[PDB]
């Protein structure tokens, strides 16, 4: 715990630990939902991880992400040392300076690139699933959730697959550190990995994402090696620790709900809609902003330098935004959420993300329509900047499957 600030009252003090929530046993989304009970106010202050504010309602979360004049992304992570050390592009920048870098990033992970990767995304998903199909079991996180998105990213970035263990270890320390590395150390290690590669590719320009970024232009002018490094690092974290985790949350749910599997099996055209609803119910990101100065936000005096966590995860879980929020309804009329962010920093990889999600759902249910959680298994989650699933052992009767 950290000493309570002067401007911070006492009634709004909710000691929530984003890296180890109290009710984590009931599921991470459930763990964060406690901040939305009637007994909890919209905005509270926690003395965990150094102390910071936490907007618990979609209304304030959205509003803050729109007002970059008061809530700067210069220091988006908690603890403060992580946020101060955090210098990824375009995320650590505020408009207007931020805007120019998003276009370059779009060139390597935007829809146009997703279109090119279409065949390979499809091919890998089918190959991985068909290999598991006759086994009647798997460790989903390790056998599919990780290799599917990560191998696609490494392909696009032109990096050898043998480097995945090292890179995945580093990305995970920046989102869910095990204590062996500070965010700054993990970040510098990722940059150390990228530096020589970016230099190599600025000399012999290739087709990969790192080459395109490294030799790119920012609103008409050349990108520096430092700027390319800072952008490439972010792309690595996005490709290695986002969809990877979400897929496990989604499959855990399907493994636990036969009725929902049946729905998508009977009406595959609903998969895209199902994806969106799962993105809301199993939202998993939570980063924030920093006050550029003294500001009275919703009757709560915010001082300059103060960090405020704006959980993208909480918006769509707000009973005020969606009726019966913890319930998964593929026919939900208005699936409200900020799973991919809000404001000028809206996720640039959401198109690649949705394609990977939709393809996984369609191709998995096509070959393994029926599956369940391994008997006696208790699924354990993990919380942090990006929440995840520790392990997801699945089982099924091979006789109920079908090879395409
Ligand atoms: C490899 C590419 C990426 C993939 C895949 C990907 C997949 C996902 C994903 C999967 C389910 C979720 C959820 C996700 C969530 C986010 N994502 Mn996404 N993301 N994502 C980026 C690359 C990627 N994301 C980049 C780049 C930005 C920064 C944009 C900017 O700062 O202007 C971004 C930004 C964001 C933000 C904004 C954070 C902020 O405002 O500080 C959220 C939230
Ligand atoms: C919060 C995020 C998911 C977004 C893309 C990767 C991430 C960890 C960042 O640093 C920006
Ligand atoms: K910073």
């Amino acid at each position: 715990l950290a000493p309570l600030p002067p401007h911070v009252p006492e009634h709004l003090v909710f000691d929530f630990d984003m890296y180890n929530p109290s009710n984590l046993s009931a599921g991470v989304q459930e763990a964060w939902a406690v901040l939305q009970e009637s007994n909890v106010p919209d905005l509270v202050w926690t003395r965990c991880n150094g102390g910071h504010w936490i907007a618990t309602r979609g209304q304030l979360i959205r509003e803050a992400y729109e007002d970059y004049r008061h809530f700067s992304s210069e220091c988006p992570f908690i603890p403060r040392e992580a946020g101060e050390a955090y210098d990824f592009i375009p995320t650590s920048m505020d408009p207007p300076e931020q805007r120019q870098f998003r276009a370059l990033a779009n060139q390597v992970v935007g829809m146009p690139v997703v279109d090119k990767l279409e065949n390979r995304i499809q091919e890998l998903a089918c190959s991985l699933i068909e290999s598991l199909r006759p086994q009647g079991q798997c460790n989903f996180t390790e056998d599919y959730a990780e290799p599917f998105p990560i191998r696609i990213f490494m392909l696009l970035a032109g990096l050898p697959e043998e480097d995945i263990p090292h890179l995945k270890y580093l990305t995970d320390q920046m989102t869910r550190p095990d204590g062996s590395m500070t965010f700054a150390e993990a970040k510098e290690a990722l940059y150390d990995y990228l530096i020589p590669i970016i230099e190599q590719r600025r000399q012999k320009p290739g087709t990969d994402a790192i080459s395109i970024v490294a030799n790119g232009q920012v609103n008409g002018r050349p990108i520096t090696s430092d700027e390319a490094k800072r952008m490439c690092g972010l792309l690595l974290v996005g490709g290695l620790d986002t969809v990877v985790n979400f897929l496990s949350f989604s499959m855990e749910f399907l493994a636990k709900s036969p009725e929902h599997r049946q729905e998508l099996i009977e009406r595959p055209e609903r998969i895209p809609a199902a994806c969106e609803e799962l993105l809301r119910r199993f939202s998993l990101v939570a980063d924030g902003r920093i006050l550029t100065s003294d500001y009275e936000f919703h009757g709560v005096q915010l001082k300059k330098g103060d960090q405020i966590l704006l959980p993208q995860m909480l918006s769509g879980l707000d009973e005020r935004e969606n009726a019966c929020p913890m319930h998964v309804d593929f026919s939900r009329q208005k699936v409200s959420h900020t799973t991919f962010g809000h404001g000028s920093h809206l996720c640039l990889g959401q198109h690649l993300a949705r394609r990977e999600i939709i393809v996984t759902l369609k191709e998995w249910l096509t070959r393994i329509p029926d599956f369940s959680i391994a008997p006696g298994a208790q699924i354990q989650h993990k919380s942090g900047i990006v929440s995840g699933v520790q392990a997801l052992p699945l089982v099924w009767d091979p006789a109920t499957t079908k090879a395409v």
